[PDB]
């Protein structure tokens, strides 16, 4: 299929559109660069919980009493007016204290409570000082990094395996999804008040992202799932000395960068290695700037803008597969969710039919956003293989289903 | 009762019998300062195998079957001339994949196997190459620092509380005692591997003593058992430039520092509080040698000699203990040890009673021991209720219970 080239002028209508339909004005999209252009989340929220605990009683009637006594607790803490103070105490006790079946309930229950917090915090019933107080313990820090990853594990893994995308999921854009906003306030609040908090918690995400089977190597990392190495980028990122015959000490860590680079830039490399490689460097660059920066053998080696075109590969194959997803949804005779457990509850369901002129927008989305993409990827011969032919691969089978599921 | 001045000289037969009775012969001593002066092993730890498998066979006659595949997997695995390669991948399975009664049986399993690993190293039947393949782990050194806390609380606690040092009892000097060799092998075989490595399991080691009861407080501490802190005390031991008008990053940690110091020298200070303060102090000039020096507001205010004294003060108690308990289990119809679960087997144990000359000898080393630490020990009005008391109201409790032990 012909790739697509409309420039980018009236786009008003999509605008509005996106802005105005669910779930798309709870998030944000890539076509907000190009210089060319609450009060329903308590009662969604709300709903979800009902019926979490309505299973669970089902259950019980073939330790799942202990499940009930948390989902009852979490829904009476919501719906009351109380003292800050009361709050945290009790909330904190719940969130320490936590069959294929059992571990997913469980799973939620953890996710729920954060949830909570986060609706407090908009709505003024807590301070920025109380927030800061719980947050910034380390014990809260490594169960946010790890009920992220498990939580985004557990709803998207599978649709984005049948899709084809699964390799390129970014530990660093897991929060632009609508789901995990609440994760991007906690984030923002902590770089703003001592940003080494912000780097270290995401290299503790990182670590969970490798432990848990989203980047899989044979062979073991040499950056993260050691208090040693990242006391040495923390000594490395604290040196106003930029390493004038530097000492013997801290000269490995280059060699370890360098093979990584290396690896990356070889077109003859595996693609399974490239793109672990590639996630390594990216998660480094962004949290400790400078680190991967070597001058001289970088201006030939053309490294910035490759680095530049694969993240916004990864971007636009995130931004595919929640449409893919959305137009999946309006199906007649559907009675399930596609955005995994408990996500949209029946009441506030995504209505079966199309409202006048959605189609017409969708298909203008879906031409802008291939559309800017091309006009900055780097074609060569040394990277057409981690970003043009992915991105050609989905526009290939995006446009075989849309005319299908557009005729019932 | 008077102290005891009777110099040190003559020593030749208390040297003797030290070298040549169990279980000061397993053991070193203070009296090695002054300028004045295997092939057992293995049967001894083969019986103690042999009677914890006894007892969960009877257990089970009342997951304990679990608990005697792993017993019997040991004895099997320790009695055997194998490959080098394979004794690790086994012995590594077991040891990752480990009521009141079955704590106690879990923990002793576990010890076991790093006990035949120190046998093993010893014997010539793994290289030293080998060996750090597997201590240099982080999830080894962390399974060494808590079995190790865990292993001491288990044993001695009791005892040292009945006395009255367990406020005494430092991290520093637990690998001094007869029965906590191997971990010193250990320990000596990082330093000189890799000098940051024993610094790192230094701090876990203590963080752990802090996190299990022996060190107790009632403020959280600001030094261990957060990542982030010992991220800050490596970049502050990795600094040529000592600190001629420092930065703000790091200016924090001195008032700390400065803080605990003012603490332990203040006099009206509640007495849990200064040896808290001298246990923290203690551990960071350890392993992070400078960190507490800073000139002109030390020369006035003696400090350095009354670390020294409050660190031989420690040393002495720990040795009196030992010395206490041996005493105490020459007593007739004992059956039963006073050094702990599988500790000493009946066919190995202490005889009833006393040798020609050893009641002699014992007195003799409890002076020598007493008259030592006099002749160092700073005595002033500032100090003197870390040292001198303890020691005065410790020799007057042996004085009182050795006329009595001696005469049946």
């Amino acid at each position: 299929f012909p790739k697509k080239m409309i420039t980018e002028s009236n786009s008003k209508d999509i605008r509005e559109y996106l802005a105005s339909t669910f779930p798309f004005e709870q998030q944000s999209t890539i076509l907000d660069s190009v210089k060319s252009i609450f009060d329903l989340q308590l009662k969604f929220r709300q709903e979800n919980l009902a019926e979490l605990k309505d299973q669970i009683i089902l259950s019980l009637g073939a330790n799942w009493q202990k499940l009930l006594d948390y989902t009852n607790k979490l829904d009476e803490l919501s719906n009351t007016k109380i003292s800050p103070e009361e709050f945290i105490e009790e909330i904190q006790k719940v969130l320490y204290k936590v069959s294929k079946l059992y571990s997913q309930f469980n799973l939620s229950i953890q996710d729920f409570a954060l949830q909570i917090i986060h609706s407090k915090y908009k709505s003024n019933q807590i301070s920025q000082n109380d927030l800061l107080k719980l947050i910034t313990e380390d014990e809260m820090l490594k169960i946010l990094a790890k009920t992220k990853v498990l939580t985004y594990k557990m709803k998207y893994f599978d649709s984005a395996s049948k899709m084809g995308i699964n390799k390129y999921i970014s530990t660093e854009m897991m929060d632009l999804d609508w789901q995990f906003s609440h994760y991007k306030t906690f984030n923002d609040a902590l770089k703003k008040n001592k940003a080494s908090d912000s780097s270290y918690l995401g290299w503790l995400t990182h670590g969970y992202s490798i432990k848990y089977g989203l980047s899989p190597n044979n062979e073991r990392s040499m950056f993260f799932q050691d208090g040693r190495k990242y006391a040495e980028l923390y000594a490395f990122s604290k040196s106003p000395h930029r390493k004038i015959i530097p000492g013997e000490h801290l000269k490995d860590l280059l060699a370890k960068i360098n093979k990584s680079k290396g690896i990356f830039l070889d077109q003859n490399a595996l693609l399974d290695k490239r793109i672990y490689a590639f996630h390594e460097l990216n998660t480094l660059e962004t949290h400790f700037p400078g680190i991967t920066s070597s001058f001289t053998d970088d201006l030939k080696s053309n490294y910035r803008k490759k680095m530049e075109s694969v993240s916004l590969t990864c971007q636009v194959l995130q931004e595919i597969g929640n449409i893919h997803r959305f137009i999946e949804s309006k199906v007649p005779y559907h009675s399930s969710t596609e955005y995994g457990l408990f996500s949209i509850p029946k009441i506030f369901s995504i209505p079966i039919d199309y409202k006048h002129g959605e189609k017409e927008n969708l298909v203008s989305y879906v031409d802008f956003l291939y559309s800017t993409a091309h006009e900055r990827i780097l074609q060569d011969n040394s990277i057409n293989q981690l970003c043009l032919d992915p991105l050609q691969e989905s526009l290939n089978r995006i446009k075989s289903n849309i005319p299908v599921f557009f005729n019932l």
